[PDB]
């Protein structure tokens, strides 16, 4: 299985200056539930966002550069390397995979941030026509999550 794991605000923002544009403690507890005990697939310049691999799960990067090289983390450097990966496979980002993976994935975890923040980076366009609602589920509000939140399980038609 292959999906999609973002989350963007109301204007598909992703990310502002190499990094997320907000802090949100519950999105965090979504992406863990969800990707622990599987695979990673992010871009390179995501993971040097990051530092240090995710705990608990498979990190792939996918990077041109054949030299890298980094403790507990695999390496890919084509888009054609992502279909021979076993088991359930999150596409993680950044904005240039996001664009290259949405036409091939079956799968989309969405969590849409509903406001309006600064970004530099963007989540690919996309219609309902094309997407089923498999769930919509409203985040929970409490002081460490202010921020209104909807998490969207979106399969292709
Ligand atoms: N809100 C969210 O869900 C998330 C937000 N973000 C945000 O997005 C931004 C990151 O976006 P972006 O700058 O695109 O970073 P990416 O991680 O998507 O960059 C991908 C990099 O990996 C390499 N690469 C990508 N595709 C290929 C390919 N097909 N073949 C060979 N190499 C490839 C390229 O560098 P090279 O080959 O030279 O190494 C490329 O620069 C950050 O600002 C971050 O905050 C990121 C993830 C999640
Ligand atoms: C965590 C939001 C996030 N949510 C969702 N729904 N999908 C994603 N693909 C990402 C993402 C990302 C990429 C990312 C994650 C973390 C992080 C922080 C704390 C703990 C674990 C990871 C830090 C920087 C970063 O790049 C800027």
């Amino acid at each position: 299985t292959l999906s999609i794991l973002v989350a963007h605000d109301l204007q598909r923002v992703i990310g502002f200056e190499n990094q997320l544009p907000w802090h949100l403690p519950n999105d965090l507890k979504h992406v863990k539930k969800l990707s622990t005990g599987h695979t990673l697939v992010m871009g390179r310049k995501t993971f040097e966002s990051i530092g240090k691999p995710l705990p608990n799960r498979r990190n792939v990067v996918l990077t041109s550069d054949t030299s890298f090289n980094v403790e507990g983390v695999d390496v890919i450097h084509s888009i054609e390397d992502i279909y021979q990966l076993p088991g359930h496979v999150f596409i993680f980002g950044g904005q240039t995979l996001f664009e290259e993976m949405i036409d091939k994935v079956d799968d989309m975890y969405i969590t849409v941030i509903e406001g309006k923040f600064r970004g530099d980076t963007f989540f690919p366009p996309y219609t309902f026509e094309d997407w089923e609602v498999a769930s919509s589920v409203e985040g929970k509000l409490d002081e460490k999550n202010t921020i209104p939140h909807t998490f969207l399980h979106l399969i292709r038609k």
